[PDB]
């Protein structure tokens, strides 16, 4: 079971506060060092993961010489490379020299149900890591850098580029696969009759949504949904025959007159003469009672608490000229498609359900 | 003044704890996440220093549109970037939106006397940046990156591309910075009547160990004495009288008969084959009475407490093939050399004095 809303938002201030205690405990400098040298972190993870460690270390602690013999590594920099990482609280090294799983490198092992293995991966790619040497030329511009390293858009790439294409999808997985569960749980689908998934992809959302309310019916509205193994996984769920595929463009307007439009990680891919288009034609299709739900990591209007929006987004504007909004850059750009944002919904996890109705 | 090593170690111990119970009440999926994610934090320090944001801060607070044209960034990509350090403890957001100074931000200031600008510029050049992309073969195989990226030892790209030099001096000089005070302070410099600091760069430490010691006479040894500015800033710092300038090799026999030999960070860059053959060359021309310094972070014999020279000996490992050590470590070591451990010295920072006497 998840737990309120309100008891996450509290663990996270406590947890800002004692990060703030630490840094306060330590030479200003000091503290800048350690967050300057956070790449080498990074890279320590990203090959934990592509050496599948936390896998070989799932039946029993292995000493460096035995785990490094079974992924194909040097013992010594392995061994090296996992006292450093436990040292942050991912694998723990024993007084006998053996090194053993955390919770914490327990989310790398690929089948773990909330794994990060794949945003491991994808952050120590080589083609992601020359990505962000662009990063000084995109805050001077404000431009993403892709366009210009790569001659194309992110999407036109990553369809070129199958292989790393995958890569990248499975990074993006990594976080989105933790949505789902705290989104039913903060906001009643069932007072929806017929719900579009706007892009939805695969249909994850909308098996969760079907799912929680039995008496919705609903629509995957995607561009590759005949291809995307969107069939295969609905049926799985036991969905199938409450849902309908609709191979439609991100550009076109979505069949009308739903009683929910979900747009989750849709609108912070774009900049915002696209991500008003967008609002606009689903305004087009949506009829009084219609509700509009934006899945999105909604930064908070003020304050310097943590948020994982406010890491994102720079991430967005690096590849793709998007970002993250407040919830009054939200309203001020719902006002200009036609909608008027009702409230903010909040979850257990760090996504928020915006919540608009036409105008 | 710098306190007592035991308030050090009481922060030390304080900090690691709270971090503990920070990610004992995070999801350890999220936990991890944020490891994974500090390739980006480093970017957007890199960028704030690059932009020389603090700098442009010294006169007041100032929001992202004021800070545009006077650091010649976009106003937008500037303030998402600053809102994410602020999150950080690196500059502060104001409730009208402008950014302020923080005592971390004070420190990526060219001039700050402990300035982590050098090597925030360091850990965001292309050229490091690709370097770190060899890190996962440097676990597959042990073997330092530089020769297989580069066809040459690191150190000798750096002699032979002498704007990238720079930036590394400039990088390792701001770490370097913050060891000097701690040392001197740990460690009675009076009692020797000369010193040698092999291979001491500049004599930066040695400086501080002349005049810590009036009665000291110095000798500084390094392979670029005669064109690393040495003569320009011993000068100003009022010791050149006291400094005898050697030009020798890192494999040489340094002058002989010195009450002490000091060596900072020479024996971590070096595989034991070569790091021997320099204490070897030490243990000839030492003579009885004399003692061995090895400024060094030395990394504790048991447990995953945080140290930073668990993170720099990554470092090393991909860049030179050296490596940090334990105290039996450096025990068996030095042994190996003719010399015995004598004690290991702390500091009020993380770098210790490791002291030998030759047997």
């Amino acid at each position: 079971e998840l737990p309120p809303p309100h008891v996450v938002r509290e663990a996270e201030k406590a947890r800002a506060d004692l990060q703030r205690q630490s840094r306060e405990l330590a030479p200003p400098p000091f503290a800048l060092l350690e967050l300057i040298m956070g790449v080498m972190v990074t890279r320590a993870v990203h090959v934990a993961a592509e050496l599948k460690v936390a896998e070989a270390l799932a039946e029993g602690p292995l000493s460096a010489d035995e785990l490094a013999g079974r992924v194909g590594a040097d013992a010594d920099a392995l061994g090296r490379v996992l006292r450093l990482l436990a040292s942050n609280g991912v694998f723990a090294t024993r007084p006998d020299g053996a090194f053993e799983l955390t919770p914490m490198a327990d989310a790398l092992r690929a089948d773990h149900p909330m794994s990060m293995r794949g945003i491991a991966l994808l952050m120590g790619h080589p083609i992601h890591w020359e990505d962000w040497s662009g990063f000084p030329e995109t805050v001077v511009t404000g431009e993403p850098a892709l366009p210009k390293l790569r001659g194309m858009h992110a999407f036109e790439f990553l369809t070129k580029n199958a292989e790393y294409g995958q890569v990248f999808f499975q990074g993006m997985g990594s976080m989105s696969a933790s949505e789902t569960e705290p989104i039913l749980a903060a906001y009643d689908f069932s007072q929806f009759g017929t719900v579009v998934d706007f892009c939805g992809g695969q249909g994850a959302l909308l098996a969760g949504i079907l799912g929680a309310a039995p008496g919705c019916e609903g629509v995957l509205f995607d561009p590759r949904v005949e291809e995307n193994g969107a069939a295969e996984f609905l049926a799985a769920q036991g969905v199938a025959d409450r849902t309908k595929r609709v191979a439609g463009d991100l550009f076109d307007v979505p069949p009308g007159g739903a009683d929910a439009y979900v747009l989750k990680h849709i609108v912070h891919d774009w900049p915002e003469e696209q991500a008003l288009r967008i609002l606009r034609n689903v305004r087009a299709a949506i009829k009084p009672g219609g509700k509009l739900l934006i899945a999105e990591m909604v930064i908070p209007e003020q304050g310097d608490q943590p948020h994982s929006g406010k890491l994102v987004d720079l991430w967005l504007m690096l590849l793709v000229g998007g970002r993250e909004r407040t919830p009054g850059q939200y309203a001020d750009l719902l006002a200009r498609a036609g909608f008027r944002l009702e409230r903010v919904v909040e979850t257990a996890a760090a996504i928020s359900l915006v919540e608009a109705v036409p105008v």
